[PDB]
């Protein structure tokens, strides 16, 4: 698929070395632009960074809390440029000369001069991030953090060249997508309640798949997939493998996408992945075990295999898992539900509020037929935080 005109000035504009951030709407295009991104700029120099695990696996890896070798904290640069200042963090912060960012959403104000500093302080040059060609990416509109980036003094300061994306290439009827900037830019009007409130009743997940929830906090995704998993007769199964090296939580924790125990049962939903298929990106599926051999859409069902999430821990060293690709589907958080297109999803607005939760979740579905939202979006589901002013003086 050949690259809009607008994507593809921001690719040369980042081989010319510029620093440029780019932003888009939920489907912009913007996430696959650092596909051909990282594929055109040169390895040995090149960091693939992002917000969340799951924003970091789509591209490369590394989950900046990860890569800073940090974790933001009250500790003044000192402290924290000391931390960035042991091996491991220091020697792969010293080698980067284009670092790539992705989600930027997410990431608070204060961590970016804290990081800002820190990575002058280490590579001693004092130009505007330490001399690196630094990539950026995300939308703001999608998940707050409060204090977005743009409010930190290192940012302009950066000198980064601001560019928009549009075109939105994830759903293709415009009737669903004029919805998303309506709901978006926070207005609701009923042609932005009716449209959807009238689809709550659709049916979702063509075979044995079953519509993936959405959820507005962690803890009931982790209950509510684990009681839809005890509710299943069958073989517990509940093999996991979490072969860590070290006893550490952070690294199944921040920075990969992985729980240590995975109770997979005999036929539970199994959603994601970590890509690596020309038919399997990252979608939901299920089926019978021998090795969970599991069966997504696509109708495409192959034998899955676990494999090496490395890490890099806190003052240097590096921490390893060795688990399954997959993870249970039922109720997907919807934090970790940035940087996702799926296929089919189900969400219950009215007690899911927060500048973008609304967005954040049916916007991470391609077509209306996928999306299942519930309770009707009686207003007050869209809410925003005026960031629009700042994309308002984008002249
Ligand atoms: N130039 C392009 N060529 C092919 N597919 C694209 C292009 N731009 C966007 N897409 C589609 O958009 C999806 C990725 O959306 P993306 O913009 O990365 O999500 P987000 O905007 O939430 O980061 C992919 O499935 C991809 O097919
Ligand atoms: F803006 Al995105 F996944 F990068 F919705």
């Amino acid at each position: 698929p050949q690259l809009s005109e607008e994507q593809a000035a921001v690719l040369r504009a980042v081989l010319k070395g510029q620093s440029i951030f780019f932003t888009g709407s939920a489907g912009t295009g913007k996430s696959y632009l650092l596909k051909r991104i990282l594929g055109s700029l040169p390895p040995t120099g090149t960091v693939a960074t992002a917000s969340t695990g799951v924003a970091a696996c789509h591209i490369g890896g590394t989950t900046l809390h990860a890569f800073a070798g940090i974790g933001s904290g009250q500790a003044p640069l000192a402290q924290c440029v000391a931390l960035a200042q042991r091996p491991g963090v220091r020697q792969g912060w010293l080698n980067c000369q284009r670092l790539v960012i992705d989600e930027i959403s997410m990431v608070e104000a204060d961590l970016f001069d804290k990081l800002e500093a820190v990575a002058r302080a280490v590579r001693q040059q004092n130009k505007p991030f330490g001399g690196i060609q630094l990539i950026i990416c995300g939308d703001f509109l999608q998940l707050p953090p409060p204090r977005f980036c743009f409010q930190s003094k290192s940012w302009k300061r950066c000198v980064p060249v601001t560019l928009e994306l549009t075109k939105v290439w994830r759903q293709a009827d415009q009737t669903f997508i004029s919805l998303l900037q309506a709901v978006r830019l926070g207005r609701c009007s009923d042609e932005v309640t009716r449209q959807l409130q009238a689809t709550a009743s659709h049916k979702v997940g063509r075979d044995g798949i079953v519509a993936t929830r959405l959820c507005t906090h962690q803890d009931d995704v982790a209950l509510t997939n684990e009681r839809r998993l005890q509710e299943l007769p069958g073989k517990v199964h509940r093999f996991e493998a979490m072969d860590s090296n070290p006893e550490l939580a952070s690294t199944l924790d921040a920075q990969c996408p992985v729980s240590q125990l995975l109770q997979l049962k005999l036929g539970a939903q199994v959603m994601l992945v970590k890509n690596l298929s020309v038919s399997r990106g990252l979608v939901n599926g299920a089926r019978g075990v021998v090795l969970p051999q599991v069966r997504f859409l696509c109708g495409v069902t192959e034998v899955i295999h676990a494999d090496r999430w490395t890490v890099q821990a806190t003052g240097g060293q590096l921490l390893s898992r060795q688990q399954l690709p997959l993870q249970l589907a039922w109720a997907m958080s919807i934090h970790k539900s940035q940087g996702m297109t799926l296929d089919c999803v189900e969400i219950s607005l009215g007690r899911v509020f927060a500048s973008g939760q609304a967005y954040v979740a049916l916007s991470r579905a391609r077509s209306l037929q996928g999306l299942r939202v519930l309770d009707f979006d009686p207003m007050a589901v869209r809410c925003d935080p005026r960031v629009l002013h700042f994309y308002a003086t984008l002249r």
